[PDB]
């Protein structure tokens, strides 16, 4: 037995008693007239649960999984939400709204969604906000009129980057788990896009011959500076950094241009690039996206250099990030009844090589990316509507 996630009309009408149950015991006719943290708790699940319906309507989906899923999430966030908005000994067990949140969800003790589970949620829900961009693309910003304009923006900001966060933990959780046990080979001809990058966003590569020959430089001015004649004449952590690189680029050049694009390699050796580059970061303790100029690491800086990382936009980033993501997880993790790490993969030769480590950061990198989506979208719109008093 595992955790059946209930439907969406017995969600909402929970939901539904939930807030008449607070506004009866507030003594209050609407949401609008509560205190918050409540008001905006309950405002951003209203919002949520409106905007599902009226998707609902738009899309005629043959299942409402999707729908239910989004909903959980949200629920659950605002769970999250109530536990980190508890004052001095205040227990979350005493909380009127979480209990209910819970309760709606059919979750107690010994009932608890899935790993798999969880992470559809935060998936879900972290898609399903970026209805509130123009496009659904927060490089235009936030909607003139959107679905969860009845919030604040400090709390729409705290809350999707709660939501972020959250994600990132699920996934995070989901690879601690995993054991290093497929015996199967991986096929990297399988390997196939779902959408075509937008050329516009690996233009600033060039090509990815001159993208070969860029990372081929800069290996050569990181011996030349060490004075070695090797990559394996390195210390370890730069030696490793460089030879999965080095490994990225000969995999991608061996799979035929009909399967994969030359646009999409130059995709994902720019992500695998990132992920070096917040690598070396980490050593200085600065946060993987970090555009802190570092003294005197030809390599991060060199990097730097290749990506224009100080000129691109985070959503951008995301986009690369995301396409070495999907390329490494093809490559190294097997899928069906269980998911694990192949024990023979294009990495097993990279001495001292944390292919799990890798996958942790890639997770932190995404969720800085679109936490920097939220918070740059939110400071815009404040400052629009501050030039627009009397």
């Amino acid at each position: 037995a595992t955790f059946v996630l209930k439907e969406f009309d017995a969600l909402k009408s929970h939901f539904n008693d939930t807030v008449k149950i607070i506004l009866q015991r507030e003594k209050k006719d609407k949401i609008e007239d509560l205190p918050n943290p409540r008001k905006e708790e309950l405002q951003f699940l209203t919002a949520v649960l409106n905007q599902l319906e009226a998707k609902i309507d738009e899309l005629k989906p043959r299942s409402l999984a999707s729908y239910v899923h989004v909903f959980y999430g949200a629920m659950l966030l605002v769970c999250k939400d109530v536990e980190n908005n508890l004052r001095v000994m205040e227990k979350k067990e005493n909380s009127l709204l979480f209990t209910r949140l819970m309760d709606g969800m059919g979750i107690s003790d010994e009932n608890i969604p899935t790993s798999e589970q969880n992470i559809m949620f935060y998936r879900g829900l972290n898609k399903f906000l970026n209805f509130i961009y123009e496009s659904n693309d927060s490089r235009k910003g936030l909607k003139k009129e959107h679905f969860l304009q009845v919030l604040s923006l400090k709390k729409i900001y705290s809350l999707a980057k709660l939501s972020y966060e959250q994600e990132e933990a699920a996934e995070n959780n989901a690879l601690a788990k995993l054991t290093a046990d497929g015996k199967t080979k991986a096929n990297a001809n399988s390997f196939h896009v779902e959408k075509p990058i937008d050329s516009s966003i690996v233009e600033q590569f060039k090509s990815w011959d001159e993208m070969k020959g860029a990372l081929h430089q800069l290996i050569l001015d990181e011996l030349s500076d060490k004075n070695v004649a090797k990559i394996s004449a390195l210390s370890q952590a730069r030696s490793a950094q460089l030879k999965f690189l080095q490994t990225m680029a000969e995999q991608l050049d061996k799979i035929p241009n009909q399967s994969l694009e030359p646009s999409e390699k130059m995709a994902i050796l720019a992500g695998a690039m990132y992920i070096v580059r917040g690598q070396i970061a980490q050593e200085y303790g600065k946060d993987p996206l970090s555009n802190d100029k570092i003294s005197a690491t030809v390599i991060h800086t060199g990097l730097s250099t290749i990506l224009h990382a100080n000129a691109d936009c985070c959503e951008d980033k995301e986009v690369l990030i995301a396409a070495a993501n999907k390329f490494i997880r093809h490559m190294v993790i097997e899928r069906p009844t269980k998911e694990s790490v192949r024990e023979n993969n294009m990495f097993s030769d990279i001495a001292g090589f944390q292919l799990i480590s890798v996958l942790t950061l890639i997770q932190n990198m995404i969720k800085t990316c679109r936490t920097d989506a939220i918070e740059a979208c939110v400071t815009k719109r404040k400052e629009e509507l501050e030039a627009l008093k009397p």
